[PDB]
């Protein structure tokens, strides 16, 4: 019971800082305008830490996405995702309230919330949201498979640079979201709700998209006890 | 009987997400222009995600130059090779298919086809996509061998870091094809096949030399005795 | 031990010289070169890359600190005697100011300049500011802390590239606000060699106090050691 | 004897090949300006992924030294054969011109300019920019020393990532004064090919002091080797 509070405050610190650093690092800084690598490094380099920092303890979700593609495939209990969804929701606010609270009012202006960008349709956003969420969860998926054993190699760095990737397609449509706490944290905090459910359904849909195609498709278990069912019918 | 069927759509899938997150990193042009950089850093970080994710199932080739490569040295049959390529073109036609679908026309453009750039020659040009490949195909073969001498599994971001390498210098050249599935792809969606043959003779020729040069010159592997055989049997 | 002995000297003599190389490519690739000046990307992979190369290259000598914020985290966390930990921080400000006085001899005096002195940028508060440092170094700690932790041993991991990159993510966001320090002897390098010492206390406590909450964090809340027999 | 084994002709082809790739890259991508111009990251990424690339693809067949700097600093400790030294050398001098003298080919001639040789810099004096160098091999091979220690453990792919990033690093820094050399293979392949030889000292000795300061201060100051058989068991001591 106590691993599971530090699993949840370690979700909650997590998702903090990942939204501290990742938006403030996004804002229109005026003499040195970021660039949309410079964006996606940000991004990447921040799960990548996070996950170095915090994997071993609660296993470094940083994303109700994943928590969710958790749900369908690893064992964790629909109380424990529920506990990390609050956590994460709860850590990324803070952050972009804590974020709001350093930087000058003058830079802050829509403290990079999710807009849909290069006039994408929302339906075409969604459908770009699936993708960059069904990639990184194919990767974070791989990455923590324990039937790989230590064959990964880099776990924490092939997280971070495929949410970077993401980052380096995603920008031109929505700013890139694959993180609904990460897309909600400076919704509520600066007033906007452009298109919020393309940031939502898309990044769910993915993540459920690939933890199916995963776990079931792409990499499936063995036969368990169902098998008995076949040989008795 | 699946374990193929896997790894056939893994390579499918793996060459789908490729050439949908490279091409639109290379598009999606509004006040903030792509750097060489930034559209390396976007294929390369895509082949290495996609080799981390994929790898273990399909061996993640994600380019019929580099299935054509492991047809000497990788225990690829003729048969998975054929059913590699195939899925391969398939895949990447898909991602510049979803990619036009999803991005607003205005944007989409020539949906980064390989074209001849800064007045470089058919002839030079193709005998850049042969060295881009050359080094990539020299650093899967030894990411993939067992005698690297280091613990076991695949550097991915190895390989990655690989095909970023040639972007800094083939995007120039070429807008750096490497794969002739990457190249087939928005050349058939969009139809422009300006010079398309150097995107198919150059990565594949670049990806024989390597496989030759590594295998038989660079470091021969060790052959089992039913491979030992293979050859003296077929000696007079 | 005389084996032990030397084992020490060699270890205050990398950190000497580790961060006598970190000022002196960090600084100077932030310099504003004008034929090319760096952005926030470049200056951010150059310090990134810098720790990385030198966690690697010394890593394994002496622990490859490079930091007197992180030393002072090693003395409340992973239990150092105080005078490891003062011979470090000592090693560290010599090398440093060693770094930033070569620097200064090695590029032309036109465009030395500020010599990339940690400054209060973009009219941000010296509250505010101390405030960024603080979760700059915290998840700089959080991340060496288990790069390195004594129970991670089996598989070697990546600490040098994710120290590095660690070092990177704050500098993507640092940068706007102080120039990024995380580092009190890459602030006082450059400031005792050019005289700029405006608001010299934010970039001491600020990676200061956020490293010791990483290291209180780490050690006492995310991950203590077992207090008994339960699973030691 | 060694001359006449297979690995090391292995070896020196490894050699050869190498600092044939690496010149061909490296200067293209630094060298491609029409209407692109690269940036220093750029650059300092394509001879980091470079290196880094070659040292994955050909490190356990010659030890992807593309260098012959790196070359001296292990002739000072990594047990290379001054016969084996000598032969390195010769094979990255020749790949590194035959790499140069490539790129010029397949380059429009619009474009080649100065093929990207290594030139003084922002006022940089001589002086100045050997003193640039000197640090630059130091820390490349203090890391590329450290990426190769038997001792120290690491997993796939990052020791020869570690090593490009260094080059990256070095770069980083060095363009701003000299173009950034490390390498005295990178600065002789466009200086014979383009023919302009500018304080084409500071490019030799500054790499290779640079990297036998590094090889003798890793050897015998920061990490020696063990002496006697006894010397681990000993280090343990009591609790």
């Amino acid at each position: 019971s106590i691993a599971f509070s530090r699993a949840v405050f370690a979700e909650f610190l997590a998702t903090l800082l990942f939204v501290f650093f990742g938006l403030g690092s996004a804002l229109n800084w005026p003499q040195a305008l970021p660039s949309v690598l410079q964006i996606a490094m940000a991004f990447g380099l921040g799960i990548g830490t996070l996950v170095q920092a915090l994997g071993h303890i609660s296993g470094a979700h940083i994303n109700p996405a994943v928590t969710v593609a958790c749900l369908v495939g690893c064992h964790v209990s629909v109380l424990r995702a529920a506990f990390y969804v609050a956590a994460q929701l709860l850590g990324a606010v803070a952050g972009a309230a804590l974020l709001h609270e350093i930087t000058p009012a003058d830079i802050r202006g829509d403290l990079a919330v999710n807009a849909l960008s290069n006039s994408t349709m929302a339906g075409q956003a969604v459908t770009v949201e699936l993708f960059l969420t069904l990639q990184l969860v194919l990767c974070i998926f791989a990455s923590t498979d324990e039937r790989r054993g230590e064959n990964p190699g880099t776990p924490a760095l092939s997280i971070g640079f495929s949410v970077a990737l993401g980052h380096l397609l995603g920008i031109h449509y929505t700013g890139c979201s694959m993180n609904p706490a990460r897309s909600l944290a400076p919704a509520v905090v600066t007033g906007k709700f452009d298109d919020h459910w393309v940031f939502w359904i898309g990044p769910l849909v993915g993540a459920i998209l690939g933890s199916l195609l995963y776990n079931y498709v792409l990499f499936p278990p063995a036969k368990s006890l169902s098998e008995r069912l076949a040989v008795l019918k």
